[PDB]
Order: structure tokens, then sequence, then C-alpha cells
């Protein structure tokens, strides 16, 4: 069975709420590892306490730099970088969790659930999971997004793991 992690999200520290994805450990395990891991903080770090630092209302949300806190850093639990697993999963709609990436390749900590279609994302950025519970939190952080990604509010993991 696919594993489920959760978020619970804060707003400048004020929680706003919980949000659980499902893991596609069956088809790219891998990648599904790397957040589990990340979430959990077995491996001695992760996301817990760090913030989402890009949110474009209507297209995502991401997050998951937790060395540098503005997208240009972060690490894997197997390295710097780890390779592109497969393509099997598409960007079909909102919920859709995905790996952000700075070339072939270069797969990270970095991540973003999509809040629209994106299907010209599909074949460059792996599909490792997807909302289950809670996306009407997603929702509402995307309400402290702007056109240009900076959020108006802290918007953080406040905790995080596995259920």
């Amino acid at each position: 069975v696919n594993p489920t992690v959760f978020f619970d999200i804060a707003v400048d520290g004020e929680p706003l709420g919980r949000v659980s994805f499902e893991l596609f450990a069956d088809k790219v395990p891998k990648t599904a590892e790397n957040f589990r891991a990340l979430s959990t903080g077995e491996k001695g770090f992760g996301y817990k306490g760090s913030c989402f630092h890009r949110i474009i209302p209507g297209f995502m949300c991401q997050g998951g730099d937790f060395t540098r806190h503005n997208g240009t850093g972060g690490k894997s639990i197997y390295g710097e970088k780890f390779e592109d697993e497969n393509f099997i999963l598409k960007h079909t709609g909102p919920g859709i969790l995905s790996m952000a990436n700075a070339g072939p390749n270069t797969n990270g900590s970095q991540f973003f659930i999509c809040t629209a279609k994106t299907e010209w994302l599909d074949g460059k950025h792996v599909v490792f999971g997807k909302v289950k519970e809670g996306m009407n939190i997603v929702e509402a952080m995307e309400r402290f997004g702007s056109r240009n990604g900076k959020t108006s509010k802290k918007i953080t993991i406040a905790d995080c793991g596995q259920l």
C-alpha cells in the first residue's frame, strides 16, 4: 500500500490546517521514498519547519528548500541530486505532486503542488504523489501567493510525518 504523509501548515505561525498526500511508491519508489523520509525527518534532516517560498495562484505552490528557504537550496536523501526516475505519471490537474528541478537529473528536495493542469511539464518533471485530504487547505494557501510568486505571509510546514 502506498504511504501517506501529512503537512500541518501554518501562516505567520498561526495554524491553518492539514494536507495529506498519497505517494505513488508503486510507480516511482525512489522518488516517493525521498519525499517520505524528508517528511519524517528520519535521516536527520527534512521538511519540518521549512517554508513554501513560491506560490502562484492558478499554477502551483512550491516548497522543500529547507537549507536556503528561497529556491536555491535543498538536498535529497541520496545526495545533492538524483536522477529522473521515470515519467509514467502526468500533470493531470490540481493536487498533483511533482519534483522541481534545474535540468535533467537534478532532483533534490524541492517540489510543487499543482493547483491547475500543467501539461507542459509532462516528461520534464517527475510526478510522484497527489493530495488525498485537505485540498481546501492548499486552496487557502494559494490566496497568500502573488503573480510573481512572493507570499504575503510566511507559509510554513509546522509539522509533518507519516500517517
